């Protein structure tokens, strides 16, 4: 998609069975427990064309995805059947639709709306994961303000009440750090500008007491091979290994297969609890052989993720399973 995003976009959220208009100041914005449509209009290479981008949060609800398909299927029809349509879930959002926000980072808040419990209230203490990837498409995934959270390789936002950290990993690139200055511009805070291993108290004490994070030598590696992370199963029948693309995401473990993710200095093991033992036992003959052909190959268990595994996640959650 060679149009720079710079059309006219309008934003709704799925809430209910309707899709409600977002606050277009805040496009950019979303909540991960919610769906959003986006119609783009555009015109490129001398032909105006429209877009529907049907965006699919993370902790969204199996209703909530019901209706948007819905919801869609009349927008698409009020529209004379005219667009392209195109299904994306969270952090797997094509360059194009990232571009949409005027080089802005896209902001995924924890929380949302639903039927029963009506739109959730921000917490007076939140930490924000600020990651982009090769292209310098950036990220900033709100998460929990602990300090296991950290990961070496991005750049953090901490807002309490009282005061506000932007914290820089030893691995973070400098589209993390203009990113975690954006969403600093939204929240509306200044920042107390911290470098990874000389924090202040007051950054540790904000985030319930120092503690380990996610660190590893490559994860604090600034240069960067970026990692990878295949699917390993044997449910169709024989066992087979494919890649999967994109942000690197909890939702990506298959419960029921086997992981590798390839750091290149390490290959990890992840075995999933509805996994079978033959899946583990091939995936290792198929690890040993990856790195044979051209290194410790480290094997951990769903829910006993050791911090450096957890830290190529874009956003992980201790209660997620
Ligand atoms: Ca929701
Ligand atoms: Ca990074
Ligand atoms: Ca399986």
């Amino acid at each position: 998609m060679d149009d720079d995003g710079t059309g006219q976009k309008q934003i709704w959220r799925i809430e209910g069975s309707n899709k409600v208009p977002v606050d277009p100041a805040t496009y950019g914005q979303f909540y991960g427990g919610d769906s959003y449509i986006i119609l783009y209009n555009y015109r490129h290479g001398g032909r105006q064309g429209q877009i529907i981008y049907n965006w699919q949060g993370a902790q969204s609800t199996q209703d909530e995805v019901a209706a948007s398909a819905i919801l869609t299927a009349q927008l698409d029809e009020e529209l004379g059947g005219t667009p392209v349509q195109s299904r994306v879930v969270q952090g797997k959002e094509p360059a194009h639709l990232m571009s949409l926000f005027g080089g802005k980072p896209m902001i995924i808040y924890k929380g949302g709306t639903s039927r029963e419990g009506g739109q959730t209230a921000p917490a007076s203490t939140r930490l924000f994961q600020v990651r982009a990837n090769s292209a310098g498409a950036t990220r900033a995934v709100e998460v929990l303000p602990k300090a296991g959270a950290l990961n070496s390789n991005d750049a953090f936002v901490l807002k309490t009440p009282s005061a506000a950290y932007l914290w820089v990993g030893t691995g973070a690139s400098e589209a993390e750090k203009t990113g975690a200055q954006e969403l600093l511009r939204v929240l509306r805070a200044q920042p107390v500008q911290v470098a990874e291993g000389s924090e202040p108290d007051g950054f540790w004490e904000a985030l319930g007491g120092k503690a380990a994070y996610r660190t590893s030598p490559r994860l604090k590696d600034k240069k960067m091979h970026p990692p990878r992370l295949f699917a390993c199963s044997n449910k169709i029948g024989r066992f087979v290994i494919e890649e999967v693309p994109g942000e690197l995401m909890q939702e990506d473990l298959a419960t029921d297969d086997v992981m590798l993710l390839d750091t290149w200095d390490q290959v990890f093991v992840w075995v999933g609890k509805d996994s079978q033992e033959e899946e583990k036992t091939e995936a290792l003959t198929s690890a040993k052989r990856y790195i044979e052909t051209d290194t410790p190959i480290t094997v951990v268990k769903q829910g006993f993720e050791p911090p450096s595994f957890v830290g190529w996640f874009l956003g992980w959650d201790d209660d997620y399973w």
